[PDB]
């Protein structure tokens, strides 16, 4: 795929208490969400993309893949334990410090939505439009074209 740039070499991920193959992602929205257990901000937000993503991670065709913030691995595991969608592992937190360089993360909660595909980034605001559109009425959020981000 095309996130072969943003997880170079990752073939699989946690999913439970199991594992998935990246490549089960072709054709998929893939959200990754950058959080921690200890973020004051993000306790409130986890939920409130729990319910969106139950609802619709199937119809809607996206997928979200946990890159923690979390140094302890039983926060992460914790946190990870009320989650229904994917992460990459906590022994690969190097991936997730690189990519959250890559996309100039400033600050958790964050969510970057990416075309499994092509690896063209489609929108890097949803932490913000979810909290305002539950339904998904403007998904995937997808950021302007012909501007910087």
């Amino acid at each position: 795929s095309g996130l072969d740039k943003y997880l170079p070499g990752i073939e699989k991920l946690r999913r439970g208490d199991g594992e998935v193959e990246v490549k089960s992602l072709a054709g998929k929205l893939v959200f990754f969400y950058f959080s921690a257990s200890w973020c004051p901000p993000c306790r409130g937000f986890t939920p409130q993309l729990i319910e969106f993503y139950d609802k619709f991670h199937e119809s809607k065709n996206f997928e979200v893949v946990f890159c923690t913030w979390d140094e302890e691995e039983d926060g992460f595991a914790g946190y990870f334990a009320k989650m229904p969608w994917l992460a990459v592992p906590f022994a690969q937190s190097e991936a997730v410090q690189k990519l959250s360089k890559h996309f100039n993360v400033e600050s958790i909660p964050t969510l970057i939505g990416v075309d499994a595909d092509s690896g063209d980034v489609v929108t890097t605001r949803a932490r913000a439009t979810l909290v305002k559109d539950p339904e998904g009425e403007q998904f995937p959020w997808k950021d302007a074209p012909l501007e910087h981000h």
